[PDB]
């Protein structure tokens, strides 16, 4: 008997060593548009030299000018309807804003900000119900108080800040729908691979898309769980492309490369590395569950099919 | 002919709400065997500092100062009252008080002081002393088994780095007080400003009923405004035939503010504070004539009393 399987190594950790202490910036409101913004329709760049990958190769672009997905980290209400008009340009069809943050996140008066507790997992352990309660009650609770909202800095701490005395809250339900965009959250845990639950969810929703939809991805950093679903939606519309051409092309616009790659990190984040390993075997598990599902159209959801194909580490 | 705010009530025209508390400010690193700014009654005087202006040759008289049996500090750590309380035994066979002079609420989780910090360290400014001590206990009490984020103020007065940690033990300075072996008196003084004329009238009538052998260790959150005042009052009301300025060189010489007339500069941020440094040289003066036009029938009149028919004068 295993405790916990390859893709669920996350529900071994404890919650209550990560709980919220802060209200984090999510992002100053400097830019017109929020960090790591790309879309599938861009160029693609060199690869980054940590992933060590091959400079000369150039992956096909097959399916990318009909993909019509984008991505980006979090973002203040202005920029958010930056994006909104330049997807607008792009498509006829709903735009959607698909927030995968698990995170209680919203806005005070108009400030991007998310309640942090270390690793970004204070709502670790939690039901997306549970959490998005949390998140409720978190901001409402924020009205006409005073809060104190701060950037992380050194040792991941708060630095520096604002104090204020909130007049309004908003969801990013409510700043998604006043951009114009359809929303549709997914609470996807910070730094780990996303749980059967999590991609079932994404999965049956994928299904109720008309063929114009585009999907804005976005997260906090624009990373992590952002690529994960970018990848995951290009391997189910052009299911016909090879995995490494859809890794590699991924990452050259400007996502994370989820392949395999000589792992390093800083002493202080040597915690992260069996989750970038764990990473690298669910993209190659959930690429095989597309190949085998595809035909029949998807009869078998991917938790199922999971628990009877599980991952070797 | 109304007068809103009398000359040494300032502070009442602030706005509470804009300065609600935000964070557990960290009140002592616990580095040192002892809290900053310590001294007592019997150090000997060294050389005043140069922003006060102040005639170095001068030599205060020090009449009184040996039965005076008074001491401040800073803030500390459960630790560094241990080390304090023993100091005092040293000097002193009477009760040691801890006279705590905080309004802001604070505490000691796992043993960490701390305080809930806001704008101007006014988080409890316009509270009765009762309503700001219900605020202390019911926010320490709910920090029990809770995450909490504990941190040094640093640039700008906002955090800077710190702690975060689960809650194991919550402890009052009342608690901590007894268990280094001194008594707990509680004044709820605003940080920066003059004493009010409640928390003078809670200082004397406690001052009335204290044993002649008390030491009295005051303490507030630096160790300077508060701390020196109460100081500087209770310097006052023990050795009336002293001179005004003799009380003030003396307790600024023995490592306290100068709570006499200087040349006051603050930093174009500070500016707020000007205005809180010129009543507190005015509220000085009165309350030495308070002391001095009331010792005589044993302070029958309290000073709130008494101030209200003679107002300062800006
Ligand atoms: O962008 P920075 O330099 O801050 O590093 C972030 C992570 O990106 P990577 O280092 O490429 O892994 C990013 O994704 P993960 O790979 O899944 O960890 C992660 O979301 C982001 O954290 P947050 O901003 O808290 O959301 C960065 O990671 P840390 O710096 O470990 O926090
Ligand atoms: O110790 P520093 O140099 O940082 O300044 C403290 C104040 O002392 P002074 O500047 O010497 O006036 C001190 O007393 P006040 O004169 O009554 O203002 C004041 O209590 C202390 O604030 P806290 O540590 O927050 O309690 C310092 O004042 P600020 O620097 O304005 O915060
Ligand atoms: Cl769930
Ligand atoms: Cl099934």
């Amino acid at each position: 008997t295993v405790t916990e399987p390859v893709g669920s190594y996350a529900r071994a950790e404890r919650p209550q060593d990560f709980e919220g202490f802060v209200w984090r910036l999510d992002n100053d409101g400097k830019e017109a548009l929020p960090r790591n913004f790309r879309t599938s329709a861009d160029a693609l760049r060199a690869p980054e030299k940590k992933f060590h990958l091959d400079a000369a190769y150039v992956p096909s672009r097959e399916g990318m000018d009909a993909l019509h997905i984008s991505g980006s980290s979090a973002f203040t209400p202005a920029q958010l309807k930056n994006v909104a008009a330049k997807l607008r340009e792009k498509t006829a069809g709903p735009i959607y804003d698909v927030d995968l943050r698990q995170e209680s996140h919203g806005y005070l008066d108009g400030i991007p900000v998310s309640w942090y507790g270390e690793r970004d997992w204070a709502n670790l352990g939690k039901s997306q119900h549970e959490a998005l309660a949390d998140e409720r009650h978190r901001l409402h609770a924020a009205l006409h108080k005073t809060v104190y909202i701060a950037p992380l800095g050194k040792h991941k701490l708060p630095e520096g800040g604002e104090v204020r005395r909130v007049q309004k809250v908003q969801t990013e339900q409510e700043v998604a729908e006043a951009a114009g965009m359809r929303y549709f959250r997914i609470a996807a845990t910070d730094h780990v691979w996303p749980t059967p639950e999590n991609i079932d969810r994404f999965l049956a929703f994928y299904r109720t898309l008309p063929q114009d939809a585009w999907l804005h991805f976005h997260a906090e950093a624009g990373v992590g769980r952002t690529t994960a679903f970018m990848v995951m939606t290009d391997m189910l519309k052009n299911p016909s492309v090879s995995l490494k051409d859809i890794l590699y092309r991924q990452h050259e616009i400007g996502g994370f490369y989820y392949g395999e790659f000589p792992i390093k990190t800083k002493d202080k984040d040597s915690w992260k590395t069996k989750y970038y390993r764990e990473k690298i075997v669910m993209i190659e598990q959930f690429y095989r569950y597309v190949q085998e599902n595809r035909a029949d159209g998807y009869q078998t959801p991917w938790s199922v099919w999971l628990k009877s194909h599980p991952a070797k580490a």
